[PDB]
RNA sequence: ACGGAAACCUUGAUUCUAACGCUACUUCUAAAUAAGCGUUA
């Protein structure tokens, strides 16, 4: 994930909805566990501490992610993925002949 | 040195002929190999 970054609106929403203050923890099978047993499993090695917790939920359907920018050769700004998005029109499509087909109104 | 001696209750005979442990009965009834994708970036 390099073309996009975390949006500032979502970061502000998460910050002052305090969703990181209400984390949920999981064991290696992805089942909700109390923070005490999560700590005990992480210390024992039975849980990977990295991918085993969630930052609650942010409400309001905000865009989580915004395009990231970089510097072109002349010092102008540009979106990272705008210019290397595509080069060929992928050929396609295929026009299948299906004149014998009863459509439904 | 006896109402005593001698004398097979014996011979020949198939407990045999005929007869289906048989008639009827669905291993049957419902059921998508399918559901969840969070949070961080």
């Amino acid at each position: 994930m390099k073309n996009f970054k975390i949006s500032s609106t979502y970061r502000a929403a998460r910050k002052q909805q305090k969703t990181a203050n209400r984390k949920s923890f999981y064991n290696d099978e992805g089942y909700m566990i109390s923070p005490s047993e999560w700590a005990d499993g992480v210390i024992k090695g039975l849980i990977n501490p990295k991918n085993s917790w969630s930052n609650d939920h942010v409400k309001g359907y905000l865009p989580r992610v915004s395009p990231r920018s970089h510097w072109t050769k002349n010092g102008y700004r540009e979106y990272l993925g705008i210019g290397k998005s595509r080069d060929i029109p992928e050929k396609e499509p295929e026009v299948i002949e299906m004149m014998d087909l009863e459509l439904v109104v």
